This record gives C-alpha cells, sequence and structure tokens, in this order.
DNA sequence: CGGGTTTTTGTTAAGGGCTGTATCACTGTGCGGCGCAGGCCAGATCCAGG
C-alpha cells in the first residue's frame, strides 16, 4: 500500500486535480467508473455485473437489515 | 568492495471510524409428588335460649 502510494504519487494528483473539474471532486466513484470502462475494453461484462452488485450491497455483503431478520426469525441469540 | 541510485517500506503525531474483546451480575442441569387456589352456595350441623 505505501508503495502503491509510491508508485501511483503522480497519477493519484492527476486523479484528484481531474475529480474537481470533471464533476467537483467525488475521488471514489470516478475511479471506479474507470475501473468498469476498464473491464468493458477487458471485455468482462458478467465481472461489472458482480463489481456493480457487491458496490450495490447485492452478490454478497448482506445489508444488516436483512442480517437482522435472520438471527431474530431463527431464534438465534446475539452470542451465536 | 562498495558508493551510487531507485524504489520499498517505515515512522513521525494529530484525528476518525470500524471492528474486536473484556466486564458486569446472573442463568441452568443437579429430586419428587399430586388435582389445587379462589370463590360461591345449598345442605347438614351444632349451640344456647328459652
Amino acid at each position: 500500500r505505501r508503495a502503491q502510494k509510491h508508485r501511483l504519487r503522480e497519477l493519484k494528483i492527476q486523479v484528484k486535480e481531474f475529480a474537481d473539474k470533471e464533476e467537483g471532486g467525488d475521488v471514489k466513484a470516478v475511479c471506479l467508473t474507470l475501473f468498469l470502462l476498464a473491464l468493458r475494453a477487458r471485455n468482462e461484462h458478467r465481472q461489472a455485473d458482480e463489481l456493480e452488485a457487491i458496490m450495490q450491497g447485492r452478490g454478497s455483503g448482506l445489508q444488516p437489515a436483512v442480517c437482522l431478520a435472520i438471527r431474530v426469525n431463527t431464534f438465534l441469540s446475539c452470542s451465536q
């Protein structure tokens, strides 16, 4: 991670200086969207669907109201 | 042999937020029996006052 800062510590400046001009400065989703379109150019369409399902909390993860319904409706105590 | 040189990886501390684990007084499994509690009411049942 520290060397992924050391190798991208100029392109990181490029993406934060383009983020404020193109949309306004939203640093997460612009590189997310570049990663989606990079999978499009790399031609994986199911993998990007798993990506957006994760980033909507669907393909795994289990949004915590559903886990609450599972912990409640099967008589599971909190320790179990 | 090792200065140079490019990068890897770390530390520095002020804040923040997510996740992990300790802490607190308590549980239950240590034993058996039974119709019974509460309340209401008609039918005996006793008790002294003549």
